[PDB]
């Protein structure tokens, strides 16, 4: 029967576990049943076995199991996520979260899965409070803020209470491992396409298997300057998910017109500074942090097109999400969001 | 500027401790610094990397200058020890213990450090304590237990309180880590010899690497069997440490007329019934168990004598062990050690 001792083992005989073993994991794991021992000894071994797409679909498959639902019927089929696994380690702007408004200001439907920061000055849920959206609303409210704003935020921590213990032990240890994946990979409500950011080289393919098995349309993508979003200083590495298949490809947005720019010029600082660059981009100020916007917007828009060619997909998408800037449609989404949560 | 993060994240990338990490982390465990997760994610990630000589070399040096030491001038230069990590999941008799007690009888120093069961139906603490030698003794009373009966017994748990904190994580995970040769390393006497079992065939090198750089004379030895011990059933493989260099060597019982047993008749039980076995050898009783605890004996005696040839030291060595017992000196040495703590 299923152990702690026969699991472990086996990940440090670095083999990889049998069918049922991984969920068995994260079973014990989610039901307060395991160790802080325990729970950080499967975490280490896991990634340091080298996790397959399979063992990482089991455990996103617990946690998702567990997690808090939304309602039948209330996110559409075509709704898309802009989320990473943050840890870059380096202090930038939040791209995932700005591009999430201006794509949901274009008209994709998007529901962001999301959290604080970990190891950064302000993540998402930081940045997204200090501009006054409420970030810890529930199922309904949630469903609500989708269909009236054609936004909506699901925390992590409100939508998988039951992950406290892990989350717990994450923080202690400190070094990134297989849980530093599950975040963008547990979306509660479930998405069909998405945007996904890795800081992990080593384990973008794997994140993408386990999109795939989903038959998810997704770009698992990584900024070759090490960046868990379609950087600007360099070429991208994209792991692109459509028809069930992964597919490999390296991007550059200078084959789009995009100057190359300096990582600095994409820094950022603390919540309301990031808020404030927030409301720069969508005021209409041209420069690197509104080109890398609107680049990660259009990545997005381009795995919602794959729900149903590359060129053309990103040059809609490029003109859609600049459309969106332009036109204040995004600057008023975003009153509209924050006027939502306070009615 | 060391750390948890930091350390984790250079083992999970597979790259070996700078000097002083290990210790480090190894000090900070040993002083209750340390979170049971940290403590797990440390043992896990240095066992998957695969821990070198000089990184367990400064695991044990902590315990060691942490640990209650035997007061001045009690433990003789020249004493040895007889012990192994365990593990090697077949429930025998206590052939080390057996050994250790043979060993004394025949006029070489033991101090015998040691331990309960950790997968073991009895372990050597528990088969002393069954035959009515005192293991939870202080320094003072070790020191005249090996002055007045020419044997003691280090309870690990007495002379590494420190430990605790390591002891209960190693039993939370239960899967077997670098922690479980320590054991074999951190003996609170120090005896510069001894006969060294480990029951991991790839991390026996390492075993003799850190006795190696202590300028120790051991015998560190795997049964191909898969024993932490001299087995009779087949061949062994010894790594031979003296003039701090080792040397791999091919063991043949055989080659001194033992017989080849089978496993199951070096099978034991519980502390009841493994006493017997302790009784029944040292009463003069022929068979497997005897040639077996001979072999070992004599392996203790050959590493005490490389503290100053190979053959003509282990047909002395066979010499002296099988006379200790038949002479009644083994029986009687017990008797007297029972009768030492309760006097
Ligand atoms: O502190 P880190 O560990 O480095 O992670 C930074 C942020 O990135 C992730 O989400 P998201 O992609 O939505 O944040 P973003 O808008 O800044 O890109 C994560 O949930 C954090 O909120
Ligand atoms: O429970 P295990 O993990 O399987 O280990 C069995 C015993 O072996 C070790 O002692 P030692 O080798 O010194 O004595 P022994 O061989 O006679 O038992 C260890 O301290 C245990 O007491
Ligand atoms: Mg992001
Ligand atoms: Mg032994």
């Amino acid at each position: 029967v299923p152990s702690w001792p026969q699991i472990l083992g086996r990940l440090t005989d670095n083999r990889d576990l049998a069918r049922g073993q991984a969920a068995w994991a994260m079973d014990q794991i989610m039901t307060g049943n395991a160790r802080p021992a325990q729970i950080a000894a499967f975490a280490v071994a896991m990634t340091m076995k080298a996790p397959t797409a399979d063992e990482v679909g089991e455990l996103a498959g617990v946690m998702l199991s567990h997690a808090h639902p939304l309602p039948a019927d209330t996110v559409p089929d075509d709704a898309v996520d802009v989320v990473g696994t943050g840890g870059d380690g380096v202090n930038t702007v939040n791209l995932s979260t700005m591009a999430a408004i201006v794509v949901a200001a274009a008209g994709v439907p998007v529901v962001k899965h999301g959290n604080r920061a970990a190891s950064s000055l302000s993540g998402g849920a930081d940045t997204l409070e200090a501009l006054g959206v409420r970030i810890d609303l529930g199922p309904d409210l949630v469903a609500r803020s989708l269909a009236e704003v054609g936004i909506g935020f699901c925390f992590a921590p409100r939508f998988h209470p039951s992950y406290r213990h892990a989350a717990a032990v994450r923080r202690e240890i400190g070094v990134p491992t297989v849980f530093n994946l599950l975040g963008p990979l547990t979306n509660p409500a479930r998405p069909r396409a998405g945007l996904i950011g890795c800081a992990f080289a080593d384990l973008a393919e794997v994140m993408a298997g386990v999109f795939a098995a989903r038959r998810s349309s997704v770009l698992v993508v990584h900024g070759d300057d090490g960046l868990d979003e379609l950087t600007t200083t360099t070429t991208s590495t994209i792991w692109r998910v459509a028809a069930g298949s992964v597919d490999k490809l390296t991007f550059d947005p200078a084959g789009f017109g995009f100057a190359r720019a300096q990582l600095d010029q994409l820094a950022g600082g603390d919540a309301q500074a990031n808020a404030a660059a927030v409301r720069a981009v969508l005021g209409g100020a041209r420069g690197p942090v509104r080109d890398a916007v609107v680049l990660n917007a259009a990545g997005a828009i381009v795995a919602h097109a794959g729900l149903s060619e590359w060129l053309p997909a990103w040059e809609e998408g490029l003109r859609r999400a600049s459309a969106a800037i332009d036109t204040g449609a995004a600057e008023q989404l975003l009153a509209r969001w924050v006027r939502f949560g306070r009615q």
